[PDB]
DNA sequence: TCTTAAAATCGAAGTTAATATAAACTACATAACAGACATAAGAACAAGTTACAGACGTATTACATAA
């Protein structure tokens, strides 16, 4: 999931903004992983809005 | 031909009843819930249509009375 996060950030860059790419990728990563988690965790799907 | 790691097995009942760690905001579309209206289905009353019952009235016969 991390992976998908890591070519959705990529798809995505901005290198005029001239931030490092771990600061951006690390967000995206971190969206991945918890929603992912949301979806795919439990028997029973509860939904996202729930999750939190 | 000789090690060496895997693979498989190891009695019946009986009873037994589980747990417990670890992003937020925003935008949009969809489903659900409630209300009102129209419709189809049933309940109620009343009437009409029809034959039969129940006792009366009639018709018939036989006995009694009158000539």
């Amino acid at each position: 999931e991390g992976n998908i996060g890591l070519m959705k950030a990529v798809d995505k860059f901005e290198y005029r903004r001239g931030y490092k790419f771990s600061t951006y990728a690390t967000w995206w990563i971190r969206q991945a992983i918890t929603r992912s988690i949301a979806d795919q965790a439990r028997t029973i799907r509860i939904p996202v809005h729930m999750i939190e």
